[PDB]
C-alpha cells in the first residue's frame, strides 16, 4: 500500500471503502478498494484474467498484514449518477440501447467463463467520456459473498435481485445477471426504479404485480422452491406497454425476455445481442461533467 497516495474517497462499498488513488510509483490512477481465507484469495486470482473492454480491468491484488486490497482501472462516474443527473430529459434512447448492448457484451464474456456477478446495479456500471460502459466488481460475490448490509450497515439493494435468489435457489444461474440487466433497461428508459422494494417480501411481491404472481405454468417447479408459499396472493401480469411506454415493440419484446421468470428460459447475453432491437444500435458520446 506504500506505493499509492489515496486522492479521495469515493465511496463506501458492499465490502470497504472505495479510494482514487495514484501510484507513487507509475502515476497511476486507480481504484483502490479495502476488503484472508485461501479459497478467496484464489478466486480473485482468477479475475485477473477474465479481461474484456466492458469490464473494469482489475490491475492487481494486494494481501498484506492480513488485509486485502483491489486495485482497478478508474472510471469518472457511474449509471446511478449519470441517471439522476438526466433526470430532467431522460438518456436518449440510442445512448441507452448502446450502453445495455455494451453491457450485453460485457455479460457475454463473462458468461462464457461461467463467472457470474450477482450483484449487478446502477452504482457499479461505471462510465467513461468516451461513450463506453463497463461492469464493476464482476466476480466479487462468489469470492466473498454478497451480505444483507455493507461494512457501514448500509442496506444492500434488494432491487435488482432475481426472483429465484428471493426464492431461495441455491444454485442460480448466469440468467441472474440477465434479469438485474433487464432491470436497469426499464429504468434508464422510464427514469424510475422497476422493482424498489424495501423488504424481500416487498421485492417478491412488487414483481409479482407487474409480472404476475408465477405458477406452474410459466415457471415449472416454482411452487416446489424453499421459499416458496402457497399463500403469496395472485397478481395479473401487466402488459409491457403500461410498464416502460415509450419503448418500442423491438425494446419491450427483449426486455419480456430479460424478464422471464424461470431462468432456464430467460434470454442469454449471446442470444441478446442478435435481438433485432440492435439492429440499428450506435455509439453516441454522452455528455458529461467532472
Ligand atoms: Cl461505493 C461504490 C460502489 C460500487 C462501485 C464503486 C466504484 C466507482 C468507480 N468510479 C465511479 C466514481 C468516481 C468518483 N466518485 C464516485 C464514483 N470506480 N472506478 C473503478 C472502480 C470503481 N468502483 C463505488 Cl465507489
Amino acid at each position: 500500500m506504500e506505493n499509492f497516495q489515496k486522492v479521495e474517497k469515493i465511496g463506501e462499498g458492499t465490502y470497504g471503502v472505495v479510494y482514487k488513488a495514484r501510484n507513487k510509483l507509475t502515476g497511476e490512477v486507480v481504484a483502490l478498494k479495502k476488503i484472508v481465507p485461501s479459497t478467496a484469495i484464489r478466486e480473485i486470482s482468477l479475475l485477473k484474467e477474465l479481461n474484456h473492454p466492458n469490464i473494469v480491468k482489475l490491475l492487481d491484488v494486494i494481501h498484506t498484514e492480513n488485509k486485502l486490497y483491489l486495485v482497478f482501472e478508474f472510471l469518472h462516474q457511474d449509471l446511478k449518477k449519470f441517471m439522476d443527473a438526466s433526470a430532467l430529459t431522460g438518456i436518449p434512447l440510442p445512448l441507452i440501447k448502446s450502453y445495455l448492448f455494451q453491457l450485453l457484451q460485457g455479460l457475454a464474456f463473462c458468461h462464457s467463463h461461467r463467472v457470474l456477478h450477482r450483484d449487478l446495479k446502477p452504482q457499479n456500471l461505471l462510465i467513461n467520456t468516451e461513450g463506453a460502459i463497463k461492469l464493476a466488481d464482476f466476480g466479487l460475490a462468489r469470492a466473498f459473498g454478497v451480505p444483507v448490509r455493507t461494512y457501514t450497515h448500509e442496506v444492500v439493494t434488494l432491487w435488482y435481485r432475481a426472483p429465484e435468489i428471493l426464492l431461495g435457489c441455491k444454485y442460480y444461474s448466469t440468467a441472474v445477471d440477465i434479469w438485474s440487466l433487464g432491470c436497469i433497461f426499464a429504468e434508464m428508459v422510464t427514469r424510475r426504479a422497476l422493482f424498489p422494494g424495501d423488504s424481500e417480501i416487498d421485492q417478491l411481491f412488487r414483481i409479482f404485480r407487474t409480472l404476475g404472481t408465477p405458477d406452474e405454468v410459466v415457471w415449472p417447479g416454482v411452487t416446489s422452491m424453499p421459499d416458496y408459499k402457497p399463500s403469496f396472493p395472485k397478481w395479473a401480469r401487466q402488459d409491457f406497454s403500461k410498464v416502460v411506454p415509450p419503448l418500442d415493440e423491438d425494446g419491450r419484446s427483449l426486455l419480456s425476455q430479460m424478464l422471464h421468470y424461470d431462468p432456464n428460459k430467460r434470454i442469454s447475453a449471446k442470444a441478446a445481442l442478435a435481438h433485432p432491437f440492435f439492429q440499428d444500435v450506435t455509439k453516441p458520446v454522452p455528455h458529461l461533467r467532472l
